[PDB]
């Protein structure tokens, strides 16, 4: 059984306060740390902040902290369940809830138990925690995955006018997982100089997730830089390209703004069948391979209507929210053929792992997938190959909330020796 | 005894490769990982890359990575000797590698072991890794440090003019260490809405080390920035500014370019004087208390000029590069007062708190330092404590390699209960608390 549970406030990787969970057994200290996200979708479970103006401007966690504290951990340790007992232990978290979304507690209250009890549980197996989480989920065969590095930071957050936010090179041509991490840094420090030489060093900065943050208006021109990039880089023929859109965050009164950032002004604004075409000309022109909320989050016509009309990988993100009732609906509608799944979204690892294989169990690709807010966390690396999905985003290979997941993975596939397999070509669909 | 030592190549926060070592011991894996510096004094212990321009940029550690797995770990292995003998273990490493500035094997792979072998010995004692190192240190009575904040980067570190390399904030006033953490977020979060409303969104991407990296040329307008955001966030009477120029970054031809990132015009190089000037109207307009690097590194007659003529801190980092050898010479030439302490100057834990110690016994300060090419790994936050320093700086409360390290002082602090004391205005000498 659990002998002790200790929440506090440590910072993410922004500079605000995060819920960290230290749990204790037998086995000794399990301690797990909660990420944040910037362009989070309306559906998202509750992340509880404090609202209190006057200290960390409104966004303390005391209140996800001392529900933890306070109630939370003596409830869980007085049932005396094992940390084996993954989805016992959460579905109890979820009942003292008692709320649909986590509004009571906070999903980040939820969740930073949820992963603590999830690496105690590994301990309590002996196994790591990548084989726990594959016997958690029904896996046998565990498979490193293509990383997804995001090198032009664009959006809502994003020091630019850039509308669409994430411009990320994937290594699908890797000999290993090691090799893709060569690759991908490769490109990006190639990346660095390509914008030096055409926007100047002010152009070199970055952003919350590592990318560069060059000063520029047009999606095809951060397309465009990419693959000079990759080209200079050497890597034509090993290197492919994913969008993530974000477009709940320029979607207005019915349409889409693709300069936001800018000061409102309606006659700009594109409907979503031209916004399909914009990404359809991407695609003809660039090798673009996966586009994710190319839509609003409630724009069901125009993702159905995308996704029947294209073969590349359509990632569900703020349409979806890792929640197993919005990805029944998306299968309904044949909105996407790929889950991001972001284990805050929903709040605990046994609603997350349900997601991952209710997506799986009906054809689609998963992407396993940090925060914008990160922390020195790595459990989303063991997560992504415990459950196979052979994808993952985590950041540029720069700032360490993401060279420690990626730094992590390549740990696991030196641990796995002779029996490390690489999804690369296969990263969407990895079970072959 | 150590059973089994194995490295490999993890990538810093800049997407560098650098050498991360696993040791493993009765007591479980202990694993470290080495940082690595951009402005890097020309008188730092070697640090060995591969040079092989088909993988990295030449910028690789498998060389490193295989002196310790295949003439390193057997040497440790073969000595018998028990991983508490940090001393024992990193005499047999200096030795082994036979060269003053760890050419054959690099400090690089020197290090990690030297850092794992460390972590291991704390296990051993059943002790925390900062009361392991009060231990070999010889203090007793523990003591958080003031936390110096880099919340504007320029230099080696930002795209963008400014030639300084580093605006830190310190949050003297604060009553705890968590209590500054709070105050130096605050002021950052601050900042950047500073920024975004004086040079718009573009000016508030981050340099290396998480600082914003807004597009200015002027260092006193830096200063007038961070000046602004502590006033705004209210913390007037509590926090205070130190720099660290790295002015070896711009020595050119005997002169000072602090537009040095712009193409070559010698016509706009300052003298030693010049510069010297410049900051004694900073800490006469500013709550300057601490400059780091402010000439080059082996211009020693303009550092003790100025340092005889202030009365605050006056920090050498390439100018003493963690050596005791160099540290000794700036003490009989009253060059600076205080010694910027980066484990991978020199190239093992014995040496950094030799190096320590002999500052401390000097009447110096002392502050702990990152490198601005980081890691996950949080050493520092122990070592600072358990030398018992007063002062580091390891970030901007911005990007995970720098909060690791600030995260795990909060820890410590939460652990040492009502035991904990925080250095405050003593941040110059804590041994008085
Ligand atoms: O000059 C310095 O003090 C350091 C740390 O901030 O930078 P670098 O590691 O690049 O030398
Ligand atoms: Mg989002
Ligand atoms: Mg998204
Ligand atoms: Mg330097
Ligand atoms: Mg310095």
């Amino acid at each position: 059984s659990i002998e002790k549970i200790w929440a506090r406030e440590i910072l993410d990787s922004r500079g605000n306060p995060t819920v960290e969970v230290d749990l204790y057994t037998a086995k000794g200290l399990f301690r797990a740390a909660v990420p944040s996200g910037a362009s989070t979708g309306i559906y998202e479970a509750l992340e509880l902040r404090d609202g209190d103006k006057q200290r960390y401007l409104g966004k303390g966690v005391l209140k996800a902290v001392d529900h933890i504290n306070s109630t939370i951990a003596p409830a869980l340790i007085s049932s005396g369940l094992s940390v084996v007992e993954q989805e016992k232990l959460d579905n109890l978290m979820l009942e003292l809830d008692g709320t649909e979304n986590k509004s009571k507690f906070g999903a980040n209250a939820i969740l930073g138990v949820s992963l603590a009890v999830c690496k105690a549980g590994a301990a309590e197996r002996e196994l790591p925690l990548y084989r726990h989480i594959a016997q958690l989920a029904g896996n046998s065969d565990l498979i490193l995955p293509v990383p997804a590095f995001n090198v032009i930071n664009g959006g809502s957050h994003a020091g630019n006018k850039l509308a669409m936010q994430e411009f990320m090179i994937l290594p699908v041509g890797a000999e290993s997982f090691r090799d893709a991490m060569r690759l991908g840094a490769e490109v990006y420090h190639t990346l660095k100089g390509v914008i030096k030489d055409k926007y100047g060093k002010d152009a070199t900065n970055v952003g919350d997730e590592g990318g560069f943050a060059p000063n520029i208006l047009e999606n095809s021109e951060a397309l465009e830089l990419v693959k000079e990039a990759i080209d200079k880089a050497g890597y034509t023929e090993k290197i492919v390209i994913g969008m993530d859109v974000a477009a709940s965050e320029f979607y207005r009164d019915g349409k889409y703004d693709l300069d936001f950032k800018s000061p409102t002004d309606p006659s700009r604004y594109i409907t979503g069948d031209q916004l399909g075409a914009l990404y359809q000309d991407f695609v003809r022109d660039y090798p673009v391979v996966s586009i994710e909320d190319p839509f609003d989050q409630d724009d069901w016509a125009a993702w159905s209507k995308f996704t029947a009309n294209v073969g590349i990988q359509i990632v569900g993100d703020d349409l979806t929210v890792t929640n197993p009732k919005r990805i029944e609906r998306a299968v309904e509608e044949k909105a996407c053929n790929c889950l991001l799944l972001k284990v805050n979204q929903i709040g605990s690892v046994t609603e997350a792992i349900q997601a991952c294989k209710l997506a799986q169990e009906n054809g689609w690709g998963v992407m396993v997938s940090h925060r914008s807010g990160e922390t020195e966390d790595t459990f989303i690396a063991d997560l992504v190959v415990g459950l196979c999905t052979g994808q993952i985003k985590t950041g540029a290979p720069c700032r360490s909330e993401r060279l420690a997941k990626y730094n992590q993975l390549m740990r696991i596939e030196e641990e796995l020796g002779d029996e490390a397999r690489f999804a690369g070509h296969n990263f969407r669909n990895p079970s072959v």
